[PDB]
């Protein structure tokens, strides 16, 4: 593979790694080659959860078929497909490698949380994500990490006072003004089994004090993710990439692939 | 503290992320402040080896005076000297929470990989360093991951056909014409107790089996060093502010502090 040299920066357009030392994920900055044998190696199995309620039912196929494409192409996939209407899952045919199973749900950090010891013993990574989307591009073991959150696509070039996090400090999800690094959404998170298993336990731990204390955050589950993330840092980072949505954000020049997008 | 922002890189004009996503670590790359929260939290242990047989027992007094003034400051340390000449060792005054032992010898590698038992308990990363060096400013925990090796300061610029690897197919160390991430000085490498037992015992049994083929490769334990990192790649790469020569490479504007270098 072509040498990497240390005196000529592969992007040299946007900040590929955080100030705690965490890469962020943007194309140009990985060799996939690499890192495939790298997980391969450990045999390694990652999880995808997806709720599918009501009418998200409708998402599944599109989400499922090109996250056959494109997420984790050549190595062990489980899918967790928590829905209302398991018999509404549409049957999708899935490489060599790849499971899916529905989990009939009768919100998402108490359910991610329990379903416990199911997920320690089937996978190795969880990614957690928002059905109504597409997989347009590479989704792949360039994420995988102990601990992983996503830039928010209308925020990676704010400053931090505009971001909404929780302002209330009567809430769990309280950032004060001063504080914060980035802007995570909540549509795209993941990590270790153990790490996403502290994670969706601590988010649901603080809305339920939240709960009996009369308040909501502003944006719910997000807020709370925003303040776990900001307490403990990931160990990756993901660029907008990795969350889009071209009709409201187009195709600027500093995204060189969309990989992970909104459905219109 | 700054808000990293995503499109203002800090340094543009230099790799700060190998191709498999390994912070490489720069003056600007990190805020301190962070991590040394994070290993705080942990209450981290930092072992530092150093040998210093025969005439290199003079180097002591320095590299020590120097390690307590910028070395893991503020960090619990251990500090292991592997010497002919205990006696020899200068008492040089500690700051609190950190700690010396001698340890009498009658190589390295093997040295440090049968100690095993003994730093397991007692500390929870490992640096190995020469003795002829002096820390001339901040060393800390941004160095800190499971496992790390330091880019030569003679051959950060240079392509890899250039790097003086292995080239003999009979030797352990041998690494093809085509093949080659970064050429790794041996004076400074680190990481987690067990990937540094790991690596010792592996570049240990390798030296053995050119011993009994009646090789010995061209730069000794820094050929198997660069044959194993080759192989195992490191999880942070440490830039050439980790280890420079004044003298002889003087201080280009490329590093802005020079933290860890040769006595003249
Ligand atoms: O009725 C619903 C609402 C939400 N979701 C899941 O939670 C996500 C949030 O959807 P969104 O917030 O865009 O819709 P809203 O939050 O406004 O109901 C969806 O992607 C689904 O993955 C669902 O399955 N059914
Ligand atoms: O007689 C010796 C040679 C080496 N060393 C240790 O191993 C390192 C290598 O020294 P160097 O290779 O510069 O000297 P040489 O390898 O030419 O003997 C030294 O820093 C010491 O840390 C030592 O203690 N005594
Ligand atoms: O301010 C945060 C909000 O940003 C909106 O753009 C987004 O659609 C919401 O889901 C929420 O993340
Ligand atoms: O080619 C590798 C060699 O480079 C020299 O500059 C260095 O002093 C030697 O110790 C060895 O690392």
């Amino acid at each position: 593979y072509p040498q990497p040299k240390v005196l000529t920066p592969c992007r040299k357009d946007v900040l590929v790694v955080t100030p705690w030392l965490a890469p962020i994920v943007w194309e140009g900055t990985f060799n996939i080659d690499i890192l495939n044998e790298q997980f391969r190696l450990q045999n390694t199995t990652i999880g995808l959860t997806v709720f599918a309620i009501k009418k998200y039912v409708a998402f599944l196929k599109l989400f499922l078929e090109t996250a056959e494409k494109h997420f984790m192409v050549g190595h062990r996939v489980h899918y967790y497909v928590f829905t209302d209407q398991p018999a509404a899952v549409p049957r999708v045919t899935l490489g060599t490698g790849r499971q899916l199973s529905v989990l009939e749900v009768g919100r998402r950090m108490e359910m991610i949380s329990g379903c416990e010891r199911r997920f320690l013993s089937e996978v190795d990574y969880l990614v957690c994500v928002d059905v109504d989307m597409e997989f347009r591009d590479h989704v792949g073991v360039e994420i995988l990490t102990p601990l992983f959150g996503t830039l928010h696509p209308s925020f990676y070039g704010s400053s931090r006072e505009a971001f909404t996090y929780e302002r209330r400090p009567q809430s769990q999800a309280y950032i004060p003004k001063d504080e914060g690094d980035f802007y995570y959404m909540g549509a795209f998170f993941g990590g270790s089994v153990q790490e996403v298993q502290r994670l969706t336990r601590a988010c649901h731990q603080a809305m339920m004090v939240d709960q009996a204390n009369g308040i909501e955050a502003v944006w719910h589950d997000e807020s709370h993710l925003n303040k776990y993330l900001l307490r403990h840092k990931p160990t990756k980072v993901l660029s907008p990439e990795y969350l889009w949505d071209q009709q409201l954000l187009g195709w600027p020049a500093v995204l060189r692939k969309l990989r992970f997008t909104a459905v219109p």
